[PDB]
């Protein structure tokens, strides 16, 4: 995936967040730090928080990545869309997880109920473990795809089943 | 502990660590100028090849932090492998591959012997990290069977897509 997309992704709260512009961020609701008060230098009354179930959007008021593009932010992808779930792990490497995208979806994983766009790992028979996986402090990495000219990111990682296949993307 | 630190950087693509003394790779990747391997005279390395396998056996633990996994020639029809595939960009990239028949293959006007795969990304347009590439030969192709990892072969070829490809298996 190109390397613009990597140095958007942020390590942040118990996972990951995404910087869709200079001033726009995006993140899974239930990694963010509940006390926190403060994000990059700014106060919480200087920034604007959309929140849709596990979906959080952050808009500052000044450019924090002004090296950044805005690049587009989709309400998830048509059903059948390939996307690539941008995913760093133990010591620069990156794992650009290929997951066929399904139905918008309700469900109950490790007890905690969750909705979002499911889909399908491509990586294996069956992703239990890291190696071809997700693990819990992932959430937050972003879902992109190519529209062959341009790069969409569609939403964040939310949960994936134990012993699965299956991942839930939080859309806006 | 993972699978991922036995994948290496060898010749002009890639290979795996079976356990702290054995190595595989693709035959076509292996340099043909060589004195050592890891530091290791080619006078103390015994070399097995088969067609697009080969198998490297070290006098020495040159990776004494790994545990011996179990190799297999191929894996039944219906199997899916996964790809292990690592690139210059520092991305790994497992990827989805069900397994067919033993055969030999005509791939970009040569004759390839291995396990058939089809990738489950297969579509096309790849330019996504959704395929393979032709840096990626020797990548493993392993499965879980149990509680148990297999490697069953080494990546020797793709079509033009990169999703219709050939593992190089032992024997
Ligand atoms: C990435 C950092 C270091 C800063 O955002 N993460 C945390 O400080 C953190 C982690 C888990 C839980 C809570 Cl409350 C905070």
């Amino acid at each position: 995936a190109p390397p613009t997309l990597w140095s958007r992704v942020t390590k942040f709260g118990s996972g990951w967040g995404f910087w869709v512009s200079p001033t726009v961020f995006i993140t899974t609701t239930h990694v963010i730090p509940t006390s926190a008060k403060e994000f990059f230098g700014e106060p919480l009354t200087s920034i604007a928080i959309h929140r849709a179930g596990e979906f959080t959007l952050f808009r500052f008021s000044k450019k924090i990545r002004p090296d950044l593009t805005g690049m587009i932010l989709e309400e998830g992808c048509p059903e059948g869309t390939v996307c690539s779930v941008l995913i760093k792990r133990d010591s620069g490497e990156l794992l650009p997880l290929a997951v066929r995208m399904g139905a918008i979806a309700s469900m109950r994983i490790q007890g905690r109920l969750v909705h979002g766009q499911s889909g399908m790992l491509l990586t294996g028979a069956n992703a239990k473990g890291m190696d071809l996986g997700t693990i819990p402090g992932d959430c937050g990495a972003p879902y992109v795809y190519k529209r062959a000219n341009d790069w969409v990111v569609c939403g964040v990682h939310a949960a994936a089943t134990k012993s699965g296949n299956t991942v839930v993307c939080a859309v806006q």
